[PDB]
C-alpha cells in the first residue's frame, strides 16, 4: 500500500525537502535534493533506512483497511517541521566543500539542531544507481585535545584545581610507566592551567586527569552524555568511555587528552561523535545544563499543529560557576591560543580546538560558541585529514558561527 500519501518534511524556515504526489500510488520526491540528505534520510531496500523518513515513519504515513481502493481516501500523512534552518544548513554545507567531515550548529539553551551536515554527501537521485555514513552522529572519532574541555571542567568542578594553578608542561614526561608528549615535543616550562589549556599541552592536562582519577573522569564524561544515544528524535551512536575499574594510569593520562589507548574488555576511550562534542560545548555555554538534542520542531496535520517538541535536560554536569570558568578558558584558546584562526572581527568567539595522534590520523576538531557573553549558538566540527589540515576545524568553526549569527540577526 503505497496508496497512502506521506506528509512532507520541511525546514523551520519553510523549505520543503520531501513531498509526495500518481495517476496509478504516490511517488516520493526530494526537492533541493542534496540538502541535509543524511538528516532527511530515505527508505531503500538496497541501502537501508535513515533519518526522518525512517524515525518519523508512522507520523509520515479497521473495516476500511481491507479495501485497498480506500487507503488513500480516508487518510493522508501529517507533515514534519524540523528545527533545521535552511540558510544555516547552506552555510555548513558550503563550509565542508572539498573535505570529508561534519558540522553541527545547535542552540545551547534547548539542544535544537539548527544545521547538521556530513561530507561527502549524496543525492536521493544517486540512490537509484563512505557517502552514506552520517559523520555527525553515526561515526566515532578520537576527540583528541577537544576532550580536554571535559577534563578541565571535571577538575574545576571537583575543586582540585583552578585556572591560575600552575603546571609543569615539558615536551615529554613519564606517567604510569609510559610517556606522554606535547605536540611537536614542545617544552612550555611551568605555566598556568588557563595557558596550558589555550596552547593545548598534553603533559599538563594529563597531570590533571591523573589527579582526578578514572572514576571522576568517566563520571564527568557520562554526565555530559557519554554512554547515551543522544537525540530525542534521531539516532546517535553513544560516545564511549571505558569501565573506570579497568583503566591504567597511563591509559588515564592519554584519555584525559582525548586519545583512547586502553586494552581491556570494555571499550577504549574516549570515542566521540561530532554531536556529543556539540552537546558538551552547549552545556558549558548553558551554565552546565546538558540538553538532549532534537531535530523535529513540530508535526503538522495534513490540514494545523498536531504536536510540539519540548526541550529536555540530561541533567547538570557541572555547576554554573564551573561552566563560567570553562567558558573563560575557551575564550583564551581563540584569543591567544591554538584557536586564533576562529576569530571573526566584530564578535567574540570561544572554543576548543582538537588534534588527534599525528600514528596516522591528522583529523582537526573544533567546538565553540558565540557570542561569548550570552551565547546563542554552538558549533562542533570535524575535518578529516586524509593525506594535513592543522587548524582547519577552527577556521571552519569561526566562519560558520559568524555567518550563522548574521542569519539569526535577520
Amino acid at each position: 500500500s503505497a496508496y497512502v500519501q506521506r506528509g512532507a518534511i520541511i525546514t523551520s524556515d519553510g523549505v520543503t525537502l520531501a513531498e509526495s504526489v500518481q495517476d496509478d500510488t504516490y511517488v516520493r520526491n526530494y526537492p533541493h535534493d542534496g540538502m541535509a540528505s543524511h538528516t532527511v534520510g530515505y527508505i531503500s531496500t538496497q541501502y537501508g533506512t535513515a533519518g526522518i523518513e525512517s524515525s518519523m515513519n508512522e507520523t509520515l504515513t479497521d473495516w476500511r483497511s481491507a479495501l485497498y481502493s480506500m487507503a488513500g481516501i480516508n487518510t493522508t500523512g501529517s507533515s514534519v517541521v524540523l528545527t533545521i534552518n535552511s540558510q544555516m544548513q547552506a552555510v555548513a554545507e558550503a563550509a565542508l566543500q572539498g573535505y570529508s567531515g561534519s558540522i553541527v550548529v545547535m542552540d545551547p539553551s534547548t539542544g535544537a539542531v539548527l544545521a547538521k551536515a556530513s561530507s561527502p554527501s549524496y543525492t536521493h537521485a544517486e540512490l537509484g544507481t563512505s557517502q552514506l555514513v552520517d559523520r555527525t552522529t553515526q561515526a566515532l572519532y578520537s576527540p583528541g585535545s577537544s576532550f580536554k574541555t571535559v577534563t578541565l571542567a571535571a577538575g574545576i568542578d571537583t575543586h582540585k584545581t583552578t585556572l591560575d594553578t600552575t603546571y609543569s608542561a615539558p615536551g615529554t614526561m613519564e606517567i604510569g610507566g609510559g610517556t606522554i608528549h606535547n605536540y611537536a615535543n614542545e617544552d612550555m616550562g611551568t605555566i598556568p592551567l588557563r595557558e596550558a589549556f589555550a596552547r593545548s599541552s598534553n603533559t599538563a592536562l594529563a597531570q590533571l586527569g591523573v589527579a582526578l582519577g578514572a572514576d571522576n573522569l568517566v563520571s564527568y564524561a557520562r554526565a555530559f552524555g557519554y554512554g547515551t544515544a543522544l537525540g530525542q528524535d534521531f539516532s546517535t551512536t553513544p560516545s564511549l568511555m571505558p569501565n573506570p575499574a579497568e583503566m591504567t594510569t597511563w591509559e588515564l593520562a592519554w584519555a584525559s587528552c582525548g586519545l583512547p589507548v586502553g586494552e581491556h574488555a570494555s571499550p577504549a576511550g574516549p570515542q566521540t561523535t561530532v554531536m556529543q562534542n556539540a552537546v558538551i560545548a552547549a552545556a558549558i555555554a548553558n551554565g552546565g545544563v546538558v540538553m538532549n538534542p532534537y531535530i523535529v520542531d513540530r508535526v503538522l496535520s495534513p490540514e494545523a499543529v498536531v504536536s510540539t517538541t519540548s526541550p529536555k535536560s540530561l541533567g547538570q554536569a557541572v555547576s554554573a560557576d564551573t561552566a563560567a570558568q570553562v567558558r573563560e578558558a575557551m575564550l583564551g584558546v581563540v584569543e591567544s591560543g591554538t584557536g586564533m584562526g576562529a576569530r571573526v572581527p566584530g564578535v567574540k568567539i570561544a572554543g576548543k580546538t582538537g588534534t588527534a595522534d599525528v600514528n596516522g590520523n591528522f583529523n582537526s576538531f573544533f567546538i565553540g560558541f558565540a557570542p561569548y557573553d550570552h551565547p546563542t549558538l554552538v558549533v562542533s566540527v570535524v575535518i578529516e585529514g586524509n593525506g594535513n589540515v592543522l587548524g582547519y576545524g577552527a577556521q571552519v568553526g569561526g566562519r560558520v558561527l559568524a555567518q550563522c549569527l548574521n542569519i539569526q540577526a535577520l
